């Protein structure tokens, strides 16, 4: 595909500082959907404000976990069927923590935001379209974890 190379090339810049970049992604996510904040319950406590999440080692570790799953989809961009079972179970896990499948749409917008902001003029509409398709295929696999 041309799209596989566009994904690989765009990811390279972002993937070298995944926490910095994932921090943009989550900052955007909470600005768009503040109701996601309480779902991160570590030692049974709720973050009051988005800035609270950024001082939590566990929350920051979760950002790294996200960027690593994205990294695995990039590695497997030419066939995501090989991550499908892992992703379905990732979905079931998120269902169990309280995340609504519809919130993954906001996550997708946040990812695209973070890419746009990091790549600037290099985030061509083909690059946008490629990532939208890759993320959509990830979410399709994850959705199996909600049943349907
Ligand atoms: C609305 C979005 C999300 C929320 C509220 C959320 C919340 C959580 C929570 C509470 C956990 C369990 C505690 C933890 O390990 O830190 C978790 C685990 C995890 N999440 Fe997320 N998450 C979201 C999106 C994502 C996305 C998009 C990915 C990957 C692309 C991701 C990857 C993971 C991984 C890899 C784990 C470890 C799961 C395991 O135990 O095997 N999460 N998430
Ligand atoms: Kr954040
Ligand atoms: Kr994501
Ligand atoms: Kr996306
Ligand atoms: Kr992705």
């Amino acid at each position: 595909r041309p799209e596989s190379e566009l994904i690989r090339q765009s990811w390279r810049v972002v993937s070298r500082s995944p926490l910095e970049h994932g921090t943009v992604l989550f900052a955007r996510l909470f600005a768009l959907e503040p109701s996601l904040l309480p779902l991160f319950q570590y030692n049974g406590r709720q973050f009051s404000s988005p800035e609270d999440s950024l001082s939590s080692p566990e929350f920051l570790d979760h950002i790294r976990k996200v960027m690593l799953v994205i990294d695995a989809a990039v590695t497997n961009v030419e066939d995501l069927s090989s991550l499908e079972e892992y992703l379905t179970s990732l979905g079931r896990k998120h269902r169990a923590v309280g995340v609504r499948l519809s919130s993954f749409s906001t996550v997708g917008e946040s990812l695209l935001y973070m890419l746009e902001k990091s790549l600037g003029p290099d985030f061509t509409p083909a690059t946008r379209t490629a990532w939208s398709r890759l993320y959509g295929a990830v979410v399709q696999a994850m959705s199996r974890g909600w049943d349907g």
